[PDB]
């Protein structure tokens, strides 16, 4: 049995996570789930967004499935639940996928999470400001090895996007990426971000595993969303040494919570990434989504008038149908 | 008389600049032109891409019209002609325009030229790399005042795009921009580059004067070109204290030089920026271009089979036609 | 029983440490000693200057008494034994004492050990070099609290020596020292190093606990030795959280090893610091040294022709004599 | 005729400068003097410590003789007169001499003046502070060439004192000093400041031309004064491209102004440096001072009860006596 920690969060988080968990249960009985509370209410009651004993159980889980959390502008002493989990679980890498639901093409963008690669300081001393940024071989290797394993797993290659023409840290990172990839027999292409943005708009689907330090990579990960009809479809993973946390890119959207119209696709595809991470059949979820959207009604963020449940049921129906066609969907 | 220094350059530079100069002569007799050589051939013969006595005459001119220059990968001692001119003439600001030729809408992107705003160092000391970047109030004010005057002139506003969330230099620059704009009664909007990229793809034409330090602004200035059918239409200006140099964004394209198919629109619209800069009727050039492209055949980079001359003549024809319609195109 | 780990080292280290241990045994039976090997010979046989199992026993000891170690110019893979121990035991503070043996006056100089306070990088990128240095509140507080406890223990005060006029890190450190001292009711004087050097030459004995970051403090700790007849008298301590290592400032002096002329005073006074650290009667050692030097013959580094043993015996004789005078040397 | 600009300053400045000028007039008629006002009174009357028209005349002079200036703790808008002159005249190098008046031995210490070599920033962003320091080849060469010419002129060598073991800027500077010296056939010794301080106390007179960046070199230049009976004897020069300003190290000492007890030796020896700088007979001044102090009464800062005038007259008497002994003091 794999043990998955479930952290629904706030607002639409619980709604979409219910859909994702129901989908996972429809594909495999090899996972069981334990649920945990986190957010402002937990902070009020214990001084931290998540309880220390819940964190300990989470650390020992095989994967985490996370919904979304509402973080107030200024609640003294409070720190974002997702930022806490990334820090406490050592989740140094973030992998975002923009899927083309019609075809199964994707844009894969790997960056470090906050403080996962660079450090240093910024300050004013009026009349002048300074920023210093430092990167090490050890930090560069760690994220390079991750992206390299991800490319290997996909039968793919790396597109390393950067500003090595201006920033020596980027030149350094590029060299390390090329070294690590070379060891593993994985092709590396590289590009200056400025011109690469044109390619990401015009030819998005053919860049393999995009890797960029987050100063530039977070630009790419947002720019790539122009190819999604809604942010509500977009999944992501947060990866560390021996554990990963999967979450939709969308937020807690408190203003539509309880309206039954949250897009569950992002959370459901995040579950598909979770299954892949555990060596299970994430592809069945993707094929089921693609099947559903051919003629299936979608939620209002995608221009349809489905309820969340209509989409969750319709996806589960596709999964069922595939699982029943023993000749068409064979094991492994 | 205004005195304009003309520096045709190499490859297609002379071809497109001939078109631009012919266009300028069609709108005004208040400018006369002096021509200057520059590039590799001048370097071979005198050790610098441009002669020191030619530079002196150029410094005293009212504006510079520049074509394009071929810069070899490694010619020991050689330094790019356009980089030399930016440096020697103190051209600290670059303003790029992506025009919508059907309508007259535009995307205006202001960044500093190389070393126009930030300084500091980058280095490796293996196992670690560092970058330090420094900005001052004086440098920030200078480019802010430029963008603010540009917004005032356009009856517009500034969209300041940045990474102030990560880089203190950007926070500092933002504050200075807001101060200078506030003094001049010019509205400032600001945006983090990551999300702004989505707006620049989806709603490009309604951002006023975009200002961004070049580390991010050069991303924007390339990304904005997705809205141009060809780079060959795109003009730019390089501005300093008391002189400016106008040039197409396109390069010297030596492989099509002499084929009579270079797009002259970028150079011609750069001439239109030059006329605006001198207080002359640049708008007549723009209206003439827009008129020509309604039904006019375009060069092969825009999917037509016109020669450069067909487009140059057709534009001049429009200018003539407008200048003859005394009721439709009145003075000032 | 207190448990002291003894690491004699090389050259004269074993010779002087024998004297120190014999002295400690003459004052107290409340300490027992365990001996450990370390240096090049241990490296040859196990790839590290000290065995990992010996380190583990050392970590659990109450104090460490260290002689001196010979570190070759370049022995690939080798790292100094004393540098290893400082690192592995987290010994962030170094306290050097220059004693006036005639009187019992002292110069006390506290600095951080390597990387105990500042970090950052230095690099060339030819034509330019850069150094970046970073200090944090947490690191500044830690060494400040140490020096403050040391001043309290001595019934003294802190002289904080710096270059706050030039380096912001020093200004920052000074402010933290003043805050911590203020909390504990300990007086802080401060001085720019440049002028302070004159006072340290002319009036050395009246500065209390001198505290300076090592960039300047290591200058002071060497300059202060002009008041010692020989480096061979000078003790020191290396302090961490819950353990400390005491060692003479002198080195392994392999060229006089076996000649029976090494000055044992530095090691013996380092033992006296060790006893103070454990709450035992270090003062008895100091009084015994002072008594011996009144008329006692000293080793050749101090202009006498005593052997090491003559001095060790003569000191132990003084200790014995004091311990026998129950009216003159009373408990506590 | 050489033209020397005289800037007496405040307090004891006028008193000691009168002595120096009288001494110069006693050795040569090849100099004439023009006097200029500067300080707080000039600031009150014109918004700058020195008048712009006086600065212009000063720039064209062959040398400057400067007394001392009183700089208030906080007079809004005011900037130190000597700091202004160093800046405005481009006086990048400072050479301090500690003389042994009994013998004619000296300690020569060369450092850059403020911002003469290093730049960069220091800042807090609370919880952390940073300092960045940058040096260039061009700045390093400039001061290296100065110290190298000074060593050549003295028939001497350079002792380069530094912290190259910790600071890469120092390592860089050391390499440049070694290169420049090597070209000119001048020996370079180098030393880490920490240990060098011991040598400067114990063996001060045998280090040739000491060169150190001011972060460390200003330590040395103060520490070296332990070998002077009073700061009042110590001269200095401030050197730039084509002009130099000579001044005593002592200050304006307003509390003894008008008491007739200011030591004129520092100013007089600064005049001797001025004459050397112009190719004139500074040595005659030094020999005359040394002669006077053999049995001559000195001012109260040196433990005598002479008035300033007694010392000025006694020195001039020695100069006269030497100039009359045509066999003992021959030309050149
Ligand atoms: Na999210
Ligand atoms: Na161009
Ligand atoms: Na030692
Ligand atoms: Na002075």
């Amino acid at each position: 049995m794999y043990r998955v920690a479930v952290i629904p969060g706030d607002g639409i988080g619980p709604e979409v996570i219910d859909g994702a968990v129901r989908v996972l249960k429809a594909v495999t009985g090899r996972v069981r789930f334990e649920y945990y509370e986190g957010g402002v209410d937990v902070f009020q009651e214990c001084g931290s967004p998540i309880r220390e004993e819940d964190l300990e159980e989470i650390r020992r889980s095989d994967a985490v499935l996370f919904g979304a959390t509402t973080t107030p502008f200024d609640l003294p002493g409070y720190r974002s639940l997702i930022l806490t989990l990334r820090k406490e679980l050592g989740l140094y890498a973030n992998l975002r996928i923009i899927p083309d639901l019609r075809t199964g093409r994707e844009i894969v963008i790997v960056r470090e999470n906050s403080e996962g690669l660079y450090f240093g300081i910024g300050a004013v001393v009026n009349g002048r400001a300074v920023d210093v940024r430092l990167i090490t071989r050890e930090g560069a290797e760690r994220i390079a090895r991750f992206a390299v394993e991800q490319a290997k797993a996909r039968g793919s290659f790396i597109t390393f996007v950067h500003k090595a023409n201006v920033l020596t840290g980027d030149k350094f990172f590029r060299r390390i990426v090329r070294e690590v990839a070379g060891e593993e027999g994985v092709e590396v292409r590289d590009a200056i971000i400025d011109s690469f943005t044109i390619k990401l708009v015009r030819n998005p689907w053919e860049h393999g595993v995009i890797l960029s330090e987050n100063l530039f990579g977070d630009i790419l990960s947002d720019l790539a969303t122009v190819h999604a009809g809604s942010i509500g479809i977009v999944p992501s993973g947060n990866y560390g040494d021996g554990i990963a946390l999967f979450e939709p890119v969308h937020g807690s959207a408190p203003d539509i919570a309880g309206k039954g119209i949250a897009n569950p696709i992002g959370a459901i595809l995040s579950g598909a990434m979770l299954l892949d991470y555990l060596g299970l059949d994430g592809s069945l979820i993707r094929a089921a989504v693609r099947g559903y959207v051919v003629n299936g009604e979608l939620t209002p963020d995608m221009g349809g008038r489905a309820r969340t449940e209509d989409v969750v049921r319709g996806i589960i129906g596709e999964i069922e149908d595939l699982l029943s066609m023993d000749e068409v969907w064979r094991d492994e």
